[PDB]
């Protein structure tokens, strides 16, 4: 496989299992009890001042990919400050925009993520687009997009509970 | 505690946590960031083909068991070609046939799931028997055997979603 | 950091990664495959007999404390007689008091859920105060004072399950 791209003011930490094409941005905050594993799907992406915290896996499928904000293809891609709180599953097909939080317990599967996207604890989103700036109450568990398409926008008190969180 | 036997053609990640009287059969492949431990309820077996993902915890209760293809009591049993995917749980006692699909963040515990099922993701499975050929849907928390006897069967729409993964 | 205060009778296997001010009390077992790191929140209580178990995480806010038996601050305090079964989430600002079940893959985070509480599997418990005695079924979802103000009474049947898993 090839080796993982580090930005030189990344945090990794040496009990994370980083492997293959996963491409660091300035300033990535990555736990120990973290897996990263480029090893099927790839190459991943992982945007600058983002945080992946403890117990999070991130993966992805060998066949299936998102187009990145530089127009590559990639299994995963994650934006810039985005939280990646514990226990979460981020699979590719995936993408997660800039300015995300993605609160714990939940998953991310074969679906795009857009911007500013606060999403509680204890959901799954797998097979659809969630516009930018929505909020995803905890414990939904959306699989189509008839479902997506009703989430509300993100309102101050979403923002300040995530602010609160990381 | 017993060793494992590890069948010279199954693939166990040197990061996997494997103890005890596991009975690991042909071209199984264990991810690392899995927890195969039968230091409590034991033994355990593993089927030809199948695969444990990263994230994965199986474990047992030092009391309760299922019977085994070969008549013998097994805290755990997973059959032939079975897909554990991420961060499944699967707790003894508890028997999984050949063919199934346990999908991501799914829990089976004291429970029996026949052959051929598809367990999608973010599902609890506990204390029931889900006859072979049934199709659970993500989120779903099947408690009672009631719950388990109005499951659907597995369509090919469901198995070709299942491939897909795996 | 500080360094934990492990008591002469607890066993920490090898394989958790504790970090920090974490004080655990006698006769504690903590398994392989946890994660239980007072770096951000902290200090950390886990009472006597705690069994804390594989894939659990237990971490903290920053910000963010409960009062614990002491009468000290504490981001999470786990009581006595414990059980923290296998990948619950507790997630500081939390308070578990003496005698509590917490099934598999639930979450304790902001929150205080009182002596002897039975709480089952796939649970999510936040931002409430939950008094001694209750009993939370698997794949409840509490994120309100209302809905915690409405739990059942743990009941015989209830203790009996619990004692039958741990
Ligand atoms: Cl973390
Ligand atoms: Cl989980
Ligand atoms: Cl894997
Ligand atoms: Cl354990
Ligand atoms: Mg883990
Ligand atoms: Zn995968
Ligand atoms: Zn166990
Ligand atoms: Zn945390």
């Amino acid at each position: 496989l090839a080796e993982p791209e580090i930005a030189p003011t990344a945090y990794v930490h040496s009990f994370s299992n980083l492997i293959g094409d996963v491409r660091i941005k300035d300033y990535v905050h990555i736990a120990p009890g973290t897996s990263i594993r480029a090893d099927e799907g790839t190459p991943f992406h992982i945007g600058s001042r983002t945080n992946i915290q403890d117990g999070v896996v991130i993966h992805g499928l060998q066949q299936g990919r998102v187009i990145g904000d530089d127009g590559q293809e990639y299994s995963v891609w994650i934006g810039d400050n985005v939280s990646i709180t514990h226990m979460a599953l981020i699979h590719g097909p995936a993408y997660i925009g800039d300015g995300c939080f993605i609160g714990f317990r939940s998953t991310v599967f074969n679906a795009r993520v857009g911007a500013g996207c606060v999403v509680m604890m204890h959901v799954l989103i797998q097979d659809v687009e969630i516009p930018p700036g929505k909020y995803v109450p905890s414990g939904m568990v959306i699989t189509t997009q008839q479902q997506a398409d009703r989430l509300p926008n993100v309102e101050e008190s979403d923002i300040h509970f995530a602010q609160h969180v990381v």
